[PDB]
RNA sequence: GUGCUCGCUUCGGCAGCACAUAUACUAAAAUUGGAACGAUACAGAGAAGAUUAGCAUGGCCCCUGCGCAAGGAUGACA
């Protein structure tokens, strides 16, 4: 996952710089915002898979039609 | 029943004494009931997909017609 956790980390280093360029969010609430997204995202990925059902065999057992 | 008491008493007998101490589904007999996957009778392909024919829909690519919207380039003297 680490390409696909790169190219994220990129877009939003790339919103924070333009952020900081023009010297607003002094404090720095954007960049604990961006990297909060950033942290559910990865969290997001690591998630566990979700509980998925077994198919059972349908039966052991109409028309059909024909054409072109 | 056997044997014995110095007993009564006679060998005909009697009274007492030691040992014997608790088997058995008990059973010979009573009766009326319910009963095959054994035979004959029938069936017996005792293991298969339980199908294939059209048309229309759905996907992709052109072509043509009509409509809607937004446009491009061009043409016309007396």
């Amino acid at each position: 996952l680490r390409r696909k956790a790169a190219r994220l980390v990129a877009a939003k280093c790339t919103l924070a710089a333009r952020v900081d360029s023009f010297h607003e969010s002094t404090e720095g609430k954007v960049g604990y915002e961006l990297k909060d997204e950033i942290e559910r995202k990865f969290d997001k990925w690591q998630e566990p898979p979700p509980v998925k059902q077994v198919k059972p065999l349908p039966a052991p057992l109409r028309k059909k039609r024909g054409g072109r």
